[PDB]
């Protein structure tokens, strides 16, 4: 019951992590859906990298159950020749292999420090969830609120938040979010023919950003 708090999501909280994402995220995620992805362990431990970053907030209700989480990571400034190690390489899942091959190239096609040059560091919000038990209470916009004292007491004033999901940029809008970058699954034809024809509100790619 609540009260609810907003801690820091530690490693320890992986597995809980994980749980509650199964319950409340991935299947929601239209990429997902359209693949029909099934139990997916490379999804799990992909989900799972932000948190040594220190920056990802999971609410905690009074029976210890966590009811939301915001997963976040750092990204610091990329100098011209640095290449990213590619997501999809190595992938054992053909499913989720395609999902990270279309991020690895949004990551070519897109680089959110050439909207915010002078920026040095921005904060990537990665998974928003919240328990369907307790949605409409203004969770997912305290779970916000926590990382914007994070980058308040670190200097950073951009939140960056890739959504593939036409209903996730509009809840981020809602948050004050406003979008940079849009690649149409109907344009993604990385050998000539499209891979992704998710259902028609999810158009695309969105890349949400606030300057805050
Ligand atoms: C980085 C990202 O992943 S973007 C975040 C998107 N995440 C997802 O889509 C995962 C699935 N959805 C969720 O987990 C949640 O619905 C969230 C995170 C989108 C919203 O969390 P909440 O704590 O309910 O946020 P909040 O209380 O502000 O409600 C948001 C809206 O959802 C609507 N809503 C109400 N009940 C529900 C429900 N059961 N399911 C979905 N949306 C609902 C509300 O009316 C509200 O509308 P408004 O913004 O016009 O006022």
């Amino acid at each position: 019951h609540m009260p609810y708090t907003i801690e820091l999501i530690q490693p320890e909280d992986g597995e809980a992590v994980i749980a509650m994402l199964k319950t409340f995220f991935f299947k929601a995620e239209p990429l997902n859906t359209f693949l029909d992805l099934g139990e997916c362990k490379e999804l799990e431990k992909y989900s799972l990298k932000p948190l040594p970053d220190n920056c990802s907030y999971k609410a905690v209700n009074k029976k210890g159950e966590i009811i939301g989480v915001f997963l976040n990571g750092l990204m610091r400034r990329p100098s011209p020749d640095d290449v990213p190690e590619k997501a999809a390489d190595s992938c054992e899942h053909p499913k989720f292999k395609k999902i990270l091959s279309l991020m690895d190239h949004v990551e070519e096609q897109f680089n959110i420090f050439d909207v915010y040059p002078d920026e040095e560091l921005i904060l990537d919000g990665k998974i928003l969830s919240v328990d369907t038990n307790y949605r409409g209470l203004g969770i997912a916009g305290r779970l916000t609120e926590r990382a914007y004292e994070y980058m308040r007491e670190n200097g950073i004033n951009v939140y960056h938040v890739l959504c593939s999901s036409h209903y996730s940029a509009r809840v981020m809008e809602k948050l004050g979010f406003h979008e940079v970058f849009r690649m149409q699954f109907a344009d993604y034809k990385p050998q000539g023919e499209v891979v992704f024809k998710p259902a028609a509100p999810h158009v695309g790619i969105q890349v949400m950003a606030k300057e805050v």
